[PDB]
């Protein structure tokens, strides 16, 4: 099926019982382990923790079922255009295809994708192929807050740094956004449980 069984054949190992699953997570990022009944983020294998049983050490839902992602999950990255996906690869001289080296993917009845291929998405639907980049952009470690805005380095320091930053008196933006994104690039490493394939 060409990419569509490039995402099938790398899928989804469970963290907690390591069963593999041969599995697209397309943009649907809650997995639930049939075998162990453990529930984990597709992208980057964090847990979903139940009420009052989170251990990140400043969470702020924690009675609540929710997970943590790292801001390279496809949780995230997602929700990217594939555009700005496609420039982070390019940035790095990291091929990508856009062209086929409805959508063949299969999915569970264990029946096909079968959703709209536009060009350029490589014989691939939207969000399928946005899996495709995201895993170019994860297995080559690339990190994505080198395209972010300021107000998504605003936003990213709250969540990974849990301080509301502020520009300082006379600092023109991109000083600003510089000092954001050192900070957090120095501060805050990438998925560390994100599942890598090979570059
Ligand atoms: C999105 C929706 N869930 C699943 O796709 C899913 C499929 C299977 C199982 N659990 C799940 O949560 C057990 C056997 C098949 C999550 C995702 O990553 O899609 C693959
Ligand atoms: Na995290
Ligand atoms: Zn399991
Ligand atoms: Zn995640
Ligand atoms: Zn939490
Ligand atoms: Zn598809």
């Amino acid at each position: 099926q060409g990419l569509a069984m490039y995402l099938q054949e790398n899928g989804i190992d469970c963290p907690k019982c390591k069963f593999s699953y041969a599995l697209a997570r397309g943009g649907c990022m809650h997995f639930h382990c049939t075998q162990c009944r453990h529930q984990f983020c597709s992208g980057c294998y964090n847990a979903f923790y139940a009420k009052n049983k989170c251990p990140e050490p400043n969470c702020r839902v924690k009675k609540s079922l929710h997970g943590h992602h790292p801001r390279d999950c496809l949780f995230y990255l997602r929700d990217w255009t594939a555009l700005r996906l496609q420039k982070l690869l390019q940035d790095n001289n990291v091929m990508f295809n856009t062209e086929p080296p409805g959508c063949r993917v299969i999915e569970q009845r264990d029946e096909a994708c079968g959703k709209e291929t536009p060009a350029g998405y490589a014989g691939l639907c939207q969000a399928h192929y946005k899996e495709y980049l995201v895993s170019l952009i994860n297995a080559h470690s690339l990190d994505p807050a080198t395209l972010y805005e300021v107000e998504e380095l605003e936003t990213a320091t709250e969540r990974y740094l849990h301080v509301r930053p502020q520009p300082l008196a006379g600092e023109d933006p991109p000083a600003y956004q510089a000092r954001l994104l050192q900070k957090l690039t120095e501060e805050v490493p990438l998925g560390q449980s994100i599942p890598r394939r090979r570059k």
